[PDB]
């Protein structure tokens, strides 16, 4: 049964999640896209959105979208643009998602990131 | 020794992957962003890229980036926009990654998608 929206006493979603047109909470297109009832800006950010920053330390694109693609963290990125950088050369920042910080200062979950020279969170099955 | 790039006699990565400044193959910002040596438009798509479609049936956002996160399959999507849809209203289409098809024709792994009304692949994760 619906947990949010017009079919749920106009209740909103916890943690700022989007309430889907069908009355469920989430952060994907189904919930935040067409038909979203409330808190539809969960994945939005930037100057055009009260200057809000993204959840999960994600980059804010020049179009006010949260994400970690080069389209979000690269040219035009508005905030939290150093999502993929880490280590001694970057204030000792630790990667999110427990990613390994490579010798070159890049977050990743591959062997070459967790192998020789890994700076932090080097745990990786092998 | 590097597997791609100038240090590999100009060899490019397989399957269109980006070659990083360090000579390795990947699809994230480390490989496709600044310093990328070749095949840097791996995640690009749309009108600005010869009408290219995305790999892994991902949606092409209005900004020409491949993905399935919020902002890629909704308004402005250029191609393969039905990534999250499934069910009888869609000819019986099944979800990828073994996701459940909800009663409303949306793919997901949450209880409401796999429970009452689920149309296919309702095997809740264990």
């Amino acid at each position: 049964a619906p947990v949010c929206g017009v079919r749920a006493s106009g209740r909103v979603c916890p943690d700022g999640y989007c309430c889907s047109q069908w009355g469920y909470c989430g952060t994907t297109e189904e919930y935040c896209g067409k038909g979203c009832q409330s808190q539809c800006d969960y994945n939005r950010c930037g100057k055009e959105f009260g200057g809000k920053e993204c959840h999960d330390e994600l980059c804010c694109s020049q179009y006010g979208w949260c994400g970690n693609s080069d389209g979000h963290c690269g040219e035009g990125c508005q905030s939290q643009c150093s999502y993929w950088r880490c280590g001694k050369d970057f204030g000792g920042r630790l990667c999110t998602e427990d990613m390994c910080c490579s010798q070159y200062g890049w977050c990743g979950l591959t062997d070459d990131h967790c192998e020789d020279g890994c700076q932090s969170q080097c745990d990786l099955p092998t």
